């Protein structure tokens, strides 16, 4: 019962998060620093998303176990140390945006990213979303809070000075802002639009994989069409096909073999000499094992890794949404059904805890999935 034991238990878990959030997120922006094939526009909004989680470790968590204890506070200095971590929060939620539409652009338009997404546009749209994120975040300082309704009963039985208040953080934030405008327009928005981004950049994958495919199996039918010795006009047919999708190919080394050979057979076969245009076709099995499979092969792993890196991306936005998802929707109860008995303390304090869980997270999901920062923590670590 004595509040302290309970209150011992929830500040030391959240020190323990405190530590592990800066040692992990310090040690990602320490490999970015120092290794330049780090050093690209994905992974300056990873160091920006490290920098808002090492501020939940130096500044949120602190704030939190002091708003935990209800201390007497100015009203609106209450709110700053209340809604600080919102504008940590929010900051996320753009990085993680970026992110999500980095990769989108990357294996939606390869040929333009590196000219559409520079390091320098990249640091600009940073600093844009660090302002954003405190303008969404300290909204409740700008008068959207219960600073004139203030709590005096509380006020009083704490013992508190002329014009403070007991700073809690249902007393001086508005649940209507917190639900409506934080969760609903800031958080949940963003979150299905990362959502829908991620489906295309998987339905882009999916597809690009497939025309690889269509485009190969098309090269290796047609040929088999031409052994079978029909009439010029057969062969015609089918070389016309293959030129088509051996542009496809190229236009999506030896590509130039390859439409070449075409090009021969075709002459061949427009002045009817079957057999040498087929003989012709024959040259196709060649370049075909020497240049294209090698393309082919290439260019699948290319987009894997792309896959790869983008479902990456995905499990560090779907950690963001578990871990900080319970907490909007609790307030949504208390918001909502005011019929309802409030969640109770020790729920909102697991909430918390597990909100402030996401910012140790990051830095195991790199090393799990990303060799490049997997390798640089390792000789780091040294
Ligand atoms: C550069 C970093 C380390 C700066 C951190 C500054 C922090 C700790 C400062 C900036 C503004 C400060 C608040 C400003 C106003 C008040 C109201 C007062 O009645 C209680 C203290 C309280 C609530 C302050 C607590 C400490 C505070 C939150
Ligand atoms: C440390 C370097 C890098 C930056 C300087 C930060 C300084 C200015 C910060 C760090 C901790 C802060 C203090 C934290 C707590 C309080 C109690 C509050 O009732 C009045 C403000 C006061 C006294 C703050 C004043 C500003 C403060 C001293
Ligand atoms: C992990 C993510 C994806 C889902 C988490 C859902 C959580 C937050 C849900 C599941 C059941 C919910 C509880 C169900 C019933 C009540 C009683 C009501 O009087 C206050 C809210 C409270 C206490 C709810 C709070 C939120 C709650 C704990
Ligand atoms: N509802 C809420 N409460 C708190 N702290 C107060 C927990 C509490 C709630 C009731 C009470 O009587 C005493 C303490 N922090 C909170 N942080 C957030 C938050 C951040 C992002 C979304 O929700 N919500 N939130
Ligand atoms: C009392 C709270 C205010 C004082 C504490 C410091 C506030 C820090 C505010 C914004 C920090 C933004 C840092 C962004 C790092 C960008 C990383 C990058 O360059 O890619
Ligand atoms: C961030 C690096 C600079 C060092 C940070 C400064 C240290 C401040 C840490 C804790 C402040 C403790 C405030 C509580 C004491 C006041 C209690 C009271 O008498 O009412
Ligand atoms: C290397 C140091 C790392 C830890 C730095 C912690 C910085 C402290 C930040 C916020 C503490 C805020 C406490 C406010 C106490 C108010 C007390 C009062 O008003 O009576
Ligand atoms: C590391 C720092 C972690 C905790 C930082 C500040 C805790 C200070 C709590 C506020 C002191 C006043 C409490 C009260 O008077 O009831
Ligand atoms: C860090 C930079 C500035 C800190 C300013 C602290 C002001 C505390 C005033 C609190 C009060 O007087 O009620
Ligand atoms: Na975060």
């Amino acid at each position: 019962a004595p509040p302290i034991m309970g209150s011992s238990v929830y500040i030391t878990v959240e020190l323990a998060i405190a530590v592990l959030a800066i040692l992990g997120n310090v040690l990602v922006c320490w490999a970015v620093w120092l290794n330049s094939n780090l050093q690209n526009v994905t992974n300056y909004f990873v160091v920006s998303l490290a920098a808002a989680d090492i501020l939940v470790g130096v500044l949120a968590i602190p704030f939190a176990i002091t708003i935990s204890t209800g201390f007497c506070a100015a009203c609106h200095g209450c709110l700053f140390i209340a809604c600080f971590v919102l504008v940590l929060a929010q900051s996320s939620i753009f990085s993680l945006l970026a992110i999500a539409i980095d990769r989108y652009i990357a294996i939606a338009i390869p040929l333009r990213y590196n000219g559409l997404v520079t390091g320098t546009r990249a640091a600009g749209i940073i600093a844009i979303c660090w302002v954003l994120s405190f303008a969404i975040g300290l909204t409740p300082m700008l008068g959207w809070n219960n600073c004139g309704q203030p709590k005096e009963g509380k006020a009083h039985s704490q013992g508190c000075g002329e014009g403070q208040v007991a700073c809690l953080f249902e007393d001086v934030v508005p649940m209507n802002y917190m639900v409506y405008f934080n969760f609903f327009a800031c958080v949940l928005v963003p979150l299905l639009l990362m959502l829908g981004v991620y489906l295309r950049i998987f339905a882009a994958a999916r597809r690009q994989l497939a025309d690889l495919e269509d485009n190969w199996e098309t090269l290796n039918d047609n040929l088999k069409v031409i052994e079978k010795a029909d009439n010029a006009a057969q062969v015609k047919d089918a070389l016309t096909k293959m030129r088509a999708a051996a542009l496809d190919a190229q236009k999506a080394h030896g590509f130039d073999i390859l439409v070449g050979q075409i090009d021969d057979a075709l002459k061949l076969a427009n002045e009817g000499k079957v057999k040498e245009a087929q003989a012709a076709a024959e040259q196709l099995k060649t370049t075909r094992n020497a240049y294209i499979q090698k393309y082919l092969e290439r260019a699948r792993s290319t987009l894997q890794k792309e896959v790869h890196a983008a479902k990456s991306a995905a499990i560090i936005a779907g950690l963001f949404a578990l871990c900080w998802l319970p907490l909007h929707i609790i307030n949504c109860f208390t918001f909502f059904c005011p019929d309802c008995s409030h969640a109770p303390l020790w729920l909102m304090y697991l909430a918390i805890v597990l909100a402030h869980t996401n910012s140790v997270v990051n830095p195991f999901i790199y090393a799990y999935r990303i060799r490049e920062f997997r390798q640089t923590f390792r000789k780091i670590i040294r």
